[PDB]
């Protein structure tokens, strides 16, 4: 598909057997969802943005359907108020910005 | 052109007549520079991001080149990590998303 930004670029996303809604975003070096349970290891990680930073737990090689494509890779989780894919997901479904 | 986002979609930008570095962020809403001098008045705002709350001056009807192309627009003014262009002019210059 091709999106455009006229509004936030909103898709549906499946993770841990859930379907959430989430934000495609260039800007966001990785994933991070909303607090959920995840299957497996996790380890502590501090991400920044604005307003300054944010803990989240880091878990490892976890698949995501992404607008029906299938990815795997990590998926930080944590207080986010939006759910955001980030370039580490965004890469493997082939996105690219184009103008 | 064709951005892949292996790496950060990081572009030249020219505002002032300053060349600056900044990020193009399908999950900004709005754009968002580090601290400087633009003319005109300010209005306040408040955005939020990963770490919570900022305060920042809105600037309106700047005019902004972003990796070569032309747009007139809003552009905050505040201490974000990186400069960040946001939907509001990502429209401008014609940027989609396409996988
Ligand atoms: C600021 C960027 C360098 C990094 N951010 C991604 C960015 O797209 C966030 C993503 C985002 C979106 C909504 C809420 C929180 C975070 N957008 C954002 O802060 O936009 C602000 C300016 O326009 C406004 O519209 C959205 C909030 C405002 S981030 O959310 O802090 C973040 C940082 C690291 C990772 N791995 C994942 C996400
Ligand atoms: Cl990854
Ligand atoms: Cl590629
Ligand atoms: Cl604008």
């Amino acid at each position: 598909p091709q999106i455009t930004l006229w509004k936030r670029p909103l898709v549906t996303i499946k993770i841990g057997g859930q379907l959430k809604e989430a934000l495609l975003d260039t800007g966001a070096d990785d994933t991070v969802i909303e607090e959920m349970s995840l299957p497996g290891r996790w380890k502590p990680k501090m991400i920044g943005g604005i307003g300054g930073f944010m803990k989240v737990r880091q878990y490892d090689q976890i698949i995501i359907e992404i607008a029906g494509h299938k990815a795997i890779g990590t998926v930080l989780v944590g207080p986010t108020p939006v759910n955001i894919i980030g370039r580490n997901l965004l890469t493997q479904i082939g996105a690219t910005l184009n103008f």
